């Protein structure tokens, strides 16, 4: 069995629109995402999705509430992603660009799942029916999905 490591993801979901963010540099850019990163010793997972949010986006939130969670698996990485998915319960300022993710707004008929990870195409649907899920996704680098499992469950 693999062990795992904590990591946040963050989507401030509006009536109208979502807030995503594009990362800019290094392995990787070029696609939108939450905002999110690694849980740091001793704070809880939420307050970890607070700090990442403010860190990537500049918002500042008092509380999120968790919306499902993901383990991601990458062929030739013997240690698995734990992704805790949150959804932000109000907002209260403006995104702001950090020279690492650019926050840009979506309308929710234009979710730009084909410059999103493959695995959003299958678990932000039911966050935007107000769903909470599981899923688990197993990637061949950046792109393939070799074997996934999504369920909708009551809680997190
Ligand atoms: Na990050």
């Amino acid at each position: 069995m693999k062990a795992s490591r904590l990591y946040t993801l963050v989507l401030v979901l509006q009536p109208q629109r979502v807030l995503l963010g594009m990362k800019k540099r290094g392995f990787g850019a070029g696609r939108w995402n939450g905002f999110g990163g690694k849980v740091q010793e001793g704070e809880t997972i939420e307050d970890g999705a607070r700090r990442e949010l403010q860190e990537e986006s500049g918002l500042t939130v008092d509380a999120l509430h968790k919306v499902g969670q993901i383990v991601f698996e990458f062929v030739g990485e013997p240690e698995l992603m734990d992704v805790h998915v949150f959804c932000t319960d109000s907002i209260q300022g403006t995104p702001v660009e950090s020279d690492e993710m650019r926050p840009c707004w979506f309308q929710l008929d234009q979710i730009p799942f084909k410059d999103m990870w493959p695995d959003a195409s299958y678990w932000f649907p039911l966050l935007l029916q107000k769903k909470k899920f599981h899923g688990y996704f197993k990637f061949q680098g950046q792109d393939t999905i070799l074997d996934y499992t999504l369920r909708e469950v009551d809680t997190v």
